[PDB]
């Protein structure tokens, strides 16, 4: 790592305080910049539909994600790190490593799920988690 390590551009914690407090956006993807050297937004979305939402992760690369999940009326917002097993292994290894900056960051998240593979980020695997308690 570098002497800091990574940092959390500020666009991503400005789009997180946007979706937390102001609803603006349904969920958020983040990623590494190409020089490994910042957490920064990779898409926004405004999209209701859990579908479209998991349409967007990468078969075979990794991602952090914040949706702001609602049921019945309920919104907890959840945190994904998306590393699905046939990301290549070095890219499992950086962002596994470069979680914890951005996690750390992010106030207010009630739920966490380790996402790797489709079945543990459907929709009914992240409502038991964010309704157990």
């Amino acid at each position: 790592g570098s002497r800091s390590g990574v940092a959390v551009a500020d666009e991503s914690l400005t789009a997180f305080n946007d979706l937390k407090l102001g609803k603006k956006y349904k969920f958020i993807l983040f990623g590494l910049n190409d020089a490994k050297t910042e957490i920064v937004v990779k898409e926004t979305s405004t999209d209701p539909s859990y579908d479209a939402f998991l349409e967007k992760l990468p078969e075979n690369d990794c991602l952090y994600a914040i949706y702001d999940f609602e049921y019945e009326k309920r919104s907890d917002i959840v945190f994904f790190t998306w590393s699905p097993d046939t990301a290549p292994v070095r890219s499992k290894m950086v962002y596994a490593s470069s979680k914890d900056a951005l996690r750390r960051a992010l106030n207010g998240v009630s739920t966490d799920v380790q996402g790797t593979d489709f079945s543990e980020v459907s929709y009914d695997s992240v409502l038991e988690r964010v309704s157990r308690g």
